[PDB]
DNA sequence: CCGACAGCGCATCAGC
DNA sequence: GCTGATGCGC
DNA sequence: GTCGG
């Protein structure tokens, strides 16, 4: 139908992002490309991509020439520029973004083989995300998922019995392929060492393979299903008891129907939040957060009706 | 016309 | 050494 | 880049 479109959109979303700088240029091409993946009929004139939200004046007119002529001038000298496709490229590697990525372009690091022969100039983050380049960008199917899930549910209750661990994102919601595996972890001790020993653990049973970053409440590594399985990208976040269903619901999605439930609430009285959902004053003084011991607490606060994970696509 | 467009944890830089 | 800013990812 | 105050 538009996939012309999207597609050109998404590329000139790139470019904002990665060379330019711009991230709500960014965000504004994402927003027009997936508005546009959505519209059920093949896109005729930029006119009429124009009534769409998200699609304005200047957008509509890239519409045209690209109807019209089958390509976007810009986007094919940007194409065919080494310096901007090379910047773009480099940001595909984890942790490498915008600034980095112009910095080694700068000084003639434009490929995987330059950062290979100067990894002197390149912290962990980014030679983990070097050393993973292909793994990281491919997807992990259901089933894998699974049996990642089994793992850190096990190894997770085997540290100790308390623990409440709960993998969210899109899996939760029933995809048939991840880009990565989101844990939410808590503990009744904690409230508003615990995230450590569970990393711990999944090391010493050889799950966890490498660390991007670690602290006392978020860890963002590597991890690998015992045999080759391609290596994939795990975050683990430890909160507070009493914020817990909160972020599962957050961090559960999609993004659509956070943005959806969030309007329901405030049409309610309610503030939603990754965190708490509070009340709202007569002139709008949000109050004391409300207790929530799950995520059906949080329907019911706003009198809606409990949405399986399954049916939160929008 | 012009400001919002999410906010925060962690790693690391810049400055004192 | 420290604090605050920035880059990055999500 | 688009939307909306
Ligand atoms: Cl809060
Ligand atoms: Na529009
Ligand atoms: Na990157």
């Amino acid at each position: 139908l538009n996939g012309g479109i999207t597609d050109m959109l998404t590329e000139l979303a790139n470019f904002e992002k990665n060379v330019s700088q711009a991230i709500h240029k960014y965000n504004a091409y994402r927003k027009a490309a997936s508005v546009i993946a959505k519209y059920p009929h093949k896109i005729k004139s930029g006119a009429e991509a124009k009534k769409l939200p998200g699609v304005g004046t200047k957008i509509a007119e890239k519409i045209d020439e690209f109807l019209a002529t089958g390509k976007l001038r810009k986007l094919e000298k940007i194409r065919q520029d080494d310096t901007s496709s090379s910047i773009n490229f480099l940001t595909r590697v984890s942790g490498i973004g915008p600034s980095a990525a112009r910095k080694f372009v700068d000084e003639g690091i434009k490929t995987l083989e330059d950062l290979r022969k100067n990894e002197d100039k390149l912290n962990h983050h980014q030679r983990i995300g070097l050393k993973y380049f292909g793994d990281f960008e491919k997807r992990i199917p259901r089933e894998e998922m699974l049996q990642m899930q089994d793992i850190v549910l096990n190894e997770v209750k085997k540290v100790d019995s308390e623990y409440i661990a709960t993998v969210c994102g899109s899996f939760r919601r029933g995809a048939e392929s991840s880009g990565d595996m989101d844990v939410l972890l808590t503990h009744p001790s904690f409230t508003s060492k615990l995230l450590h020993q569970v990393v711990e653990q999944l090391q010493k049973v050889h799950f966890i393979t490498d660390t991007l970053s670690k602290g006392e409440t978020k860890f963002m590594g590597v991890c690998q299903l015992p045999s080759e399985y391609p290596h994939r990208r795990i975050d683990i976040r430890l909160i507070p008891k009493d914020q817990y269903y909160c972020g599962v619901l957050y961090f559960t999605g999609s993004d659509i129907f956070n943005k959806n439930m969030r309007a329901h609430a405030l049409e309610k009285g309610f503030t939603i939040n990754k965190y708490t959902i509070r009340p709202l004053g007569v002139t709008g003084v949000a109050g004391e957060p409300l207790p929530v011991d799950s995520e059906k607490d949080i329907f019911d606060y706003i009198q809606w009706k409990y949405r399986e994970p399954k049916d939160r696509s929008e």
